[PDB]
């Protein structure tokens, strides 16, 4: 009864690790010796990319579990399935050129805030089942 | 279900959280920051950094949140949990007028975690005694 | 049943926090002036190792999370403690030098990898049956 958002969730955790290792890869690469960060703008796009899919990564999963248990398993799926494409052409789009990021970038934050929504709606409406409403 | 108050208080601090990054994203236009750099200027810098800090603990305030509301009390950690998320809108607003104006929100919503902390792992003991040695 | 990934959960949180307090501390040793995060070389050391945890751990909850539930919350479990292991090694010996991260490393992706095989297994043969 989980069972969705299960999936989803081990699909995006790989990605994340993906992610990562395309940053240990362009260290070799582009001569970035650790713990350094910066000396390569090639480097720089990878690196900063993968940080900013990093940090937005448990608010995702948040946002995905909430709206999945109290709103629609299914529904939430699908949407969280469209962001994990969406951050596939932030990072890969930001690779190339910090212009190319935008795109992806739109998307999933547009996702993001539907999923909010939803949460926000089923949560509310959840509440109101203690109060013996359902709308 | 009996997770519905958690819920809540955990869609509350994730749109906290894209607020936060929404304004670095406002920052980077207002002090021309070209990505993907970081650094050039201060007010850009204390900004950044902020907003880093916040979001590397939310994983630890999400678990720590669940981990008490689940084995200890619901009603108490959502509480907690309303006032870590004020304490982290000041810890933010006080950085990026100066350094040193951070340190009110960061004391409050530090103390929030280590309590949170505390009565999670008293909840999972308790549970833990009376699940695997009958001890309640 | 949740009460052993619940603990793991949180000591794993706890070693979070004890590596923020790390980063404070270098901070103070080396003078690192907030926002800055270079300058010194061990302190780029010490908090780069930091920044890699941070990253990971929201990814190594949810792997153990889908293994406790869908595989063996007890096999999960263990795992769980062995990752906090690596990451122990990891991170003190990447402060020390860029080098002695390599053990620790090897260790905590090898444990993260599996979880998600473990998770994927139950979460698939938890399917086959409808």
């Amino acid at each position: 009864n989980s069972i969705l958002l299960a999936a989803v969730s081990i699909l995006s955790a790989c990605q994340q690790s993906y992610f990562a290792l395309q940053v240990g890869k362009a260290r070799l690469k582009y001569k970035v010796t650790p713990p350094a960060v910066t000396g390569s703008p090639e480097f720089e796009r990878v690196f900063r990319a993968q940080q900013n899919c990093v940090e937005f990564y448990p608010i995702f999963i948040i946002t995905l579990w909430m709206a999945g248990w109290y709103f629609n398993q299914v529904f939430a799926t699908c949407l969280g399935l469209v962001y994990i494409y969406g951050r596939h052409l932030y990072f890969w789009g930001y690779s190339e050129a910090a212009k190319k990021r935008i795109t992806g970038f739109r998307l999933s934050l547009g996702i993001l805030a539907l999923l909010t929504l939803l949460g926000a709606l089923g949560i509310a409406n959840s509440f109101l089942d203690e109060y013996l409403d359902l709308n």
